[PDB]
């Protein structure tokens, strides 16, 4: 799918077992979704962006389908005001920017 | 051109007449880029992002070219951590998210 730019590129997710709706984020280094209750072993992790950081919880090799695309990566879990699709797993479902 | 996402899509700039480099950022609204001098007339504003909200100075109707392609719009200039071009101006430039 193609993608236009004029509204936030918010798109259904599925993780954890439950579906969300998400930003395809090409400025993220990371993917970063609301508070949820994931299963298992976790890292402790700052991010930042504009405004200073945030307190994450890191999982690893967390299954997410992105607008029907599999993906598996990194997933860091905590108060972002909305959640971030960013490039470890924008690249897995093949996507670019063109213009 | 095509860009694709195992790096940060970091492209050259030129404003106010100078080159700077700048991340295409599909999850900004705003085009925010670092203190500097540019001519045009401001007005303080807050934008938020994902660690809180900081101060810029907001300038309307500002020439810039972004790896070659022109654009007009409004710039926020202020302490951000990265140059972002956002929305606003990735939109005048014809940019789409593909997948
Ligand atoms: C999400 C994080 C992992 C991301 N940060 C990064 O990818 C890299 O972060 C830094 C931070 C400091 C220095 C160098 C790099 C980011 O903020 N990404 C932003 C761009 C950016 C800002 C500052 C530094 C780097 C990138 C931008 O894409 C995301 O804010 C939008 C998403 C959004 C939409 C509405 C409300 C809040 C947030």
């Amino acid at each position: 799918p193609q993608i236009t730019l004029w509204k936030r590129p918010l798109v259904t997710i599925k993780i954890g077992g439950q579906l969300k709706e998400a930003l395809l984020d090409t400025g993220a280094d990371d993917t970063v979704i609301e508070e949820m209750s994931l299963p298992g072993r976790w890292k402790p992790k700052m991010i930042g962006g504009i405004g200073g950081f945030i307190k994450v919880r890191q999982y690893d090799q967390i299954i997410i389908e992105i607008a029907g695309h599999k993906a598996i990566g990194t997933v860091l879990v905590g108060p972002t005001p909305v959640n971030i699709i960013g490039r470890n797993l924008l690249t897995q479902i093949g996507a670019t920017l063109n213009f």
